C-alpha cells in the first residue's frame, strides 16, 4: 500500500469527512472502524477527536487498500494518517472506534487495527468503559 496526498475540505464525523483528493472535493468513511454516531453515546467524543487530529497536522494523506475504493454511497474508502500517524488505528487505540466492516480484500490492517482494540479494551477505555 501508499501515501498518496490530500487536504481537508470538512470534518463531518468520527469515520467520516471531506477531503480534497488529486483536487476533487469527497467524503472519505475510514476503513475497518465504527464510531458511534454524533446522537450516540460517545459520537460527539469521536466526531472532535478525528477532527482535532487533521486540523493539527500539517500533512494529511490517504492510503487505499487492495480492493474497493469507493463505497456504494460514493464514499472514498481508506487508511487516512495526520503527519504519518493512522487516524483509523488511534481512533480504536482510545476506544472511540470498534474495529468493523472487515471485507476480505479490503483488510490490509486489521490485525494492527485489532490489536489497538484490545489495548483499549484492556486500559477500559471511552466505548469500553
Ligand atoms: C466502512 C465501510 C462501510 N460500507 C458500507 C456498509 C454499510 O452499509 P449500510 O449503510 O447498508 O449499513 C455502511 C456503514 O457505514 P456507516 O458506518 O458510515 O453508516 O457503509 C462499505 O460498504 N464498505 C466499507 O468498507
Ligand atoms: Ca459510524
Amino acid at each position: 500500500l501508499h501515501k498518496e496526498p490530500a487536504t481537508l475540505i470538512k470534518a463531518i464525523d468520527g469515520d467520516t469527512e471531506k477531503l480534497m483528493y488529486k483536487g476533487q472535493p469527497m467524503t472519505f468513511r475510514l476503513l475497518l472502524v465504527d464510531t458511534p454516531e454524533f446522537n450516540e453515546k460517545y459520537g460527539p467524543e469521536a466526531s472532535a477527536f478525528t477532527k482535532k487530529m487533521h486540523e493539527n497536522a500539517k500533512k494529511i494523506e490517504v492510503e487505499f487498500d487492495k480492493g474497493q475504493r469507493t463505497d456504494k454511497y460514493g464514499r472514498g474508502l481508506a487508511y487516512i494518517y495526520a503527519d504519518g500517524k493512522m487516524v483509523n488505528e488511534a481512533l480504536v487505540r482510545q476506544g472511540l472506534a470498534k474495529v468493523a466492516y472487515v471485507y476480505k480484500g479490503n483488510n490490509t490492517h486489521e490485525q494492527l487495527l485489532r490489536k489497538a482494540e484490545a489495548q483499549a479494551k484492556k486500559e477500559k477505555l471511552n466505548i469500553w468503559s
